[PDB]
């Protein structure tokens, strides 16, 4: 078995000729030829089956990225394991090779108007899709949106995903998130658990902030700076606004803040294009009630050399987690996994 830094990389013989691009979330990333399909493909290693919470990431990834099928959704070519439960340790993903993610774009290259119109275009595309699943992506962030030669974007990473339940999306004020800091929701930090399709928009909002000026729009350092970055460019709430948030601590914090003035868009954005603007005010609205819905946003103005709803599929059925993960034990989680991956084998 071929080896990568002195680690196992053991992909059969229909992956070789490795190549160590990088470490990612679940762990070493390699490119390699493929000798059937006659390309070089990214492979990811994943070693989850001691932590029930790998395991769980894990699984979810797999269950939603095998049952979506789309153009601005990465897919799963392949997966290798071991014939057996008993066998099987690691696991390795399979995928289209990318040039590039949005993260590394931004950190070097300026995007032309026309590079973030058609980036966000691709974004909503494979959300629409996501959204009409009744899923939730729950960690959009340019680092989750990868790109090819010729700039086709597909996003990545369903390891936060969830079903959309917005009859239990209410908790208090302070509730401990997962998801990355700087693309949360305000609502996250006040009364969400994030489970309705508004967090997905946020995010996508801060996505189209940082393609404009290549800088994260609000880089908050721990968990209650977040809020008071969005704050600062948004303003305080109006009455109507506060007035949707029922719970008391959460807001009290917010009556307590001295009066913040919004900073206009095109003060914080000169180049912007104005319908970019017009688009970027209507995903970063507070009130998650008031914010865009992915449709909407497709059919702004800002995207209409693209905008075409016959063109831009949405899930044939919404998806179902047949069992809660939350609580099945790590046993159980890598029988899932060697079930889901069945369909790989000879
Ligand atoms: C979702 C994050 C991710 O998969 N990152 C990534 C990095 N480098 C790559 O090269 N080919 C692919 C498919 C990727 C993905």
């Amino acid at each position: 078995p071929e080896m990568v830094r002195g680690q196992v990389f053991d992909v059969g013989p229909r992956y070789t000729n490795l190549s160590y691009i990088g470490e990612g979330a679940y762990g070493m990333v390699c490119s390699a030829y493929d000798n059937v399909n006659k390309v070089r493909v990214a492979i990811k290693k994943i070693s989850p089956f001691e932590h029930q919470t790998y395991c769980q990431r894990t699984l979810r990834e797999i269950k939603i990225l095998l049952r979506f099928r789309h153009e601005n959704i990465i897919g799963i070519n392949d997966i290798i394991r071991a014939p057996t439960i008993e066998q099987m340790k690691d696991v390795y993903i399979v995928q289209d090779l990318m040039e590039t993610d949005l993260y590394k774009l931004l950190k070097t290259q300026h995007l032309s108007n026309d590079h973030i119109c058609y980036f966000l275009y691709q974004i909503l595309r494979g959300l629409k899709y996501i959204h009409s699943a009744n899923v939730l992506h729950r960690d959009l962030k340019p680092s989750n949106l990868l790109l090819n030669t010729t700039c086709d974007l597909k996003i990545c990473d369903f390891g936060l995903a969830r079903v959309a339940d917005p009859d239990h999306d209410h908790t208090g004020f302070l509730t401990e998130y997962v998801a990355t800091r700087w693309y949360r929701a305000p609502e996250i930090m006040l009364n969400s658990k994030g489970y309705t399709k508004s967090i997905d928009i946020w995010s996508v909002g801060c996505i189209l902030a940082e393609m404009l000026s290549n800088r994260p729009i609000f880089p908050g350092k721990h968990y209650l700076d977040q809020l008071n970055h969005i704050l600062g460019i948004l303003g305080s709430p109006s009455q109507e606004d506060l007035n949707c948030i029922i719970n008391l601590k959460a807001r009290n914090y917010l009556l307590s803040l001295p009066h913040k003035n919004k900073v206009p868009w095109n003060r914080l954005f000169p180049n912007a294009d104005s319908k970019a603007l017009d688009l970027l005010d209507k995903m970063l609205t507070f009130n998650p009630h008031k914010r865009i819905e992915v449709e909407q946003a497709l059919a702004h103005p800002y995207l209409e050399q693209y905008y075409d709803p016959s063109d831009e599929p949405i899930a044939e059925a919404p998806f179902k987690f047949d069992m809660e993960l939350d609580d099945l034990p790590k046993e159980k989680l890598k029988e899932l996994i060697f079930e889901e991956t069945a369909r790989f084998q000879p």
